[PDB]
């Protein structure tokens, strides 16, 4: 079967639309005035209240904020969601503290409100809609296709998707941030998001599982030039049936990588590799002679980006706040007179604020055996001035210090070494200096 809407054209339920696996039921998408699509443009002039422009009267486009000589982007969010006063709207602040922007927000809530699957149709009507308004900005105000970056949460992100492949991949970039697996994972291109659906694709994946066993609601399955797994993809730091896993934390993480990596630029770098155990294992590190992405909003500024599809990165986040993390290899070599168990721990040292001490070896602590290891400091402290080493054992009194330590930057490969043959009592902060 199929229904037509008009300048958005008609609606099949042919496979691979409906009638399949993972969509077994034979569905349609609802009507637009059902849906309720809107656009709601924020600018940096009305940064807290939306106007709202349509394409089919282009005269409100005109008497927006709309700049033509400014980038425009869209956040589209997923199911049973929203986009006024919530993340979307939200987003387009962040980004008015560092740039000039159109941000736009799709807000399709009364269509994410019904049965996924329902859903999972509707998503083709607000495809539609939006190519059809990116269209409009384009014949109706001769704006460029390659210059909109779609932004899309869950179905959002197969959501623009869609309207990608309704303006045949001529739209500049799609960001998709956890996109929904199910009804969409291991699917015919057509139906999801891959790198056919814009000039650029980038993709975060926080929540992602396959589709039996269900572990998650986001995508195992690389579909994007660039495809990031902060944290190895499937389980997010700072998150403790299925039957709400749309809004568990981990989906939710992805959005708010995003929406940090606005503010922090390279908060958030993707070093490239096969595995996540690779990465922990460092056999992945440090970046590229030639720059690590940066995850999130600069994206867009790696070094061929597009030269192959389905690239792969891994990195680790922090658990709160900005979220943001910069991968350190340290190397300490101990110093002492008498073998000792307990831990050992460094603190990195700018003449910006210094890092929480971080550890590095639990047990058999003794003189002279070295230590190395991976660890993820939670801000950028810029050229190392010093480091500090502290180990902690009840007691005879015994000292331990630390005679070197090198601390190499993953963001460029910058080597540091330390200095101090020179131990210290339990708890005591020893400090080692350049060299
Ligand atoms: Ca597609």
């Amino acid at each position: 079967k199929e229904v037509c809407y008009g300048q958005l054209g008609c609606f099949s339920d042919e496979k691979p639309w409906a009638g399949t696996l993972q969509r077994p039921v034979k569905l349609l998408p609802w009507s637009p005035e059902d849906i309720d699509t809107r656009f709601l443009l924020y600018t940096n002039e009305n940064p807290n209240n939306f106007q709202l422009i349509t394409g089919t009267e282009p005269d409100t486009i005109e008497a927006s904020n709309f700049q033509l000589d400014r980038k425009t982007r869209f956040i589209i969010h997923g199911f049973l969601d929203k986009a006024e006063d919530s993340w979307p709207s939200d987003m387009c602040k962040k980004m008015f503290e560092v740039e000039k922007v159109n941000c736009i927000c799709v807000d399709w809530r009364h269509g994410s409100r019904a049965m996924y699957t329902q859903a999972v149709q509707n998503i083709r009507v607000v495809g539609a809609e939006t190519a059809f308004l990116i269209q409009a900005l384009s014949t109706q105000l001769g704006y460029s296709l390659e210059d909109v970056h779609v932004i899309g949460h869950s179905l959002g992100a197969h959501t623009a998707a869609e309207a990608g492949r309704r303006l045949g991949g001529r739209v500049g970039r799609i960001t998709g941030l956890d996109p929904a697996g199910p009804c969409f994972q291991d699917e015919p291109e057509e139906v999801r998001l891959d790198p056919s659906d814009a000039v650029f694709v980038d993709v975060i994946h926080t929540d992602s599982s396959p589709i039996v066993p269900s572990l998650g609601f986001g995508m195992s399955q690389k579909v994007g030039h660039l495809d990031f797994f902060p944290n190895g993809g499937k389980e997010m730091p700072g998150c403790k049936e299925g039957i709400g896993g749309f809004v568990s934390c981990n989906h939710l993480r992805s959005f708010e990588y995003y929406s940090s990596s606005v503010l922090n630029p390279d908060g958030f770098l993707g070093y490239p590799c096969a595995s996540y155990d690779e990465f922990q294992e460092s056999k992945c590190f440090p970046c590229p002679a030639e720059g690590c992405p940066k995850m999130g909003h600069y994206a867009d500024q790696f070094k061929g980006k597009t030269s192959a599809v389905e690239q792969t990165f891994f990195l680790n986040t922090g658990e709160s706040g900005q979220f943001t993390s910069w991968r350190y290899k340290v190397s300490v070599t101990l110093s002492g007179k008498e073998k000792v168990n307990g831990y050992i721990r460094i603190a990195l040292y700018g003449s910006n604020e210094n890092s929480k001490q971080y550890e590095i070896f639990k047990g058999s602590l003794k003189p002279d055996a070295s230590h190395t290891c991976a660890i993820d400091v939670d801000f950028n402290v810029g050229k190392i001035q010093k480091v500090k080493f502290l180990w902690n054992k009840n007691l005879s009194e015994p000292k331990l210090g630390a005679s070197q330590i090198t601390v190499q930057s993953g963001e460029d490969g910058t080597e540091y070494n330390f200095c101090s043959s020179d131990t210290v009592e339990e708890n005591v902060l020893q400090s080692l200096y350049p060299c």
